[PDB]
């Protein structure tokens, strides 16, 4: 599916959830993943806050195609317990 990372580069954040997305991407031929900035590209905190369901001032974030699952952790989890095959 698309997993998309939306992070802060500069900071060793992201990394984890890139490298996690990527390395499915390639675990998993159905899997796709993508690294979006907030400030590189220019996104807003408000239609981020909006898409992500109010994560306050809380990054990075991760996406999955539709739904938003929350921090590196929640991407982990989540991984764990959908890529457990």
């Amino acid at each position: 599916m698309q997993t998309v990372i939306f992070g802060r580069s500069g900071c060793p954040y992201c990394v984890r959830a890139k490298d996690l997305a990527e390395k499915l991407s390639n675990e998993r031929d159905d899997f796709q993943y993508q690294y979006v900035d907030i400030r590189a590209e220019g996104i807003t905190k408000e239609d981020l806050q909006q898409k992500a369901g109010k994560p306050v001032e809380t990054v990075p974030q991760i996406f999955v195609d539709q739904q938003h699952i929350g921090g590196y952790t929640d991407f982990a989890a989540w991984v764990k317990e959908n890529l457990d095959a």
